[PDB]
């Protein structure tokens, strides 16, 4: 499992969201961030390793404009995920 | 050392906070997040490996309601922690 | 590559920012966080492994005051970085 964090232009949110739903990406967290100080959105998703590349492509395709400031995607390892409602774990 | 991030229902904050203090969990960071777009809180703590399971349980017990949307906990590795005040590593 | 997250006193931002520019640190993300509930800023940067220690020192030197609440720095692994504009990966 990997965490994928994407720093995108705020107005791209909808587009990106749509794409991620189309790839059956379920859980997803978004927070307001300042980068460059420009306002950006940070999207966080956690997916299986096999999905990573796929997801990246879609985000890229949805978040891209062609100009500097399109932002960036970071992939990092996740050891464990726990669903609070049930306490179910996957590793 | 592991980073523990929990995305919870905002109103659960107090409860969760209490529990974490009861387990001697000291440093803790909280930010507003939108998930699902519902308002959530993201809590971040960094603890020793041996504490991980314990902490998870408490968070679960404190943050749970029984309904969809209770949120999620992610555990990820941390290589290094540095205290800014002293530079201790 | 490593992600460096620093939780600092808000007013230190400028100082810290200057220092990071002086070490050629380019991309950098800042968000408002509540820690301890005191208002803090979380700075996130991703750098090559070889840079890590350097960066840490500068942040420390820039963010420090000597009192409790100076905050903390966490270093964690990053597997992959992708530039959205081009799709370039490292």
């Amino acid at each position: 499992m990997k965490k994928i964090e994407a720093i995108i232009r705020p107005f791209k949110l909808d587009e990106v969201k749509i794409a991620l739903v189309n790839a059956g990406i379920v859980g997803m967290t978004v927070s307001e961030v300042r980068g460059f100080f420009l306002q950006k959105l940070k999207l966080e998703i956690v997916v299986e390793d096999a999905q990573v590349d796929t997801v990246i492509d879609k985000i890229v395709a949805a978040a891209r404009t062609g100009e500097i400031g399109d932002g960036k995607i970071f992939v990092s390892p996740v050891d464990q995920t726990i669903r609070i409602r049930t306490g179910e774990k996957n590793a």
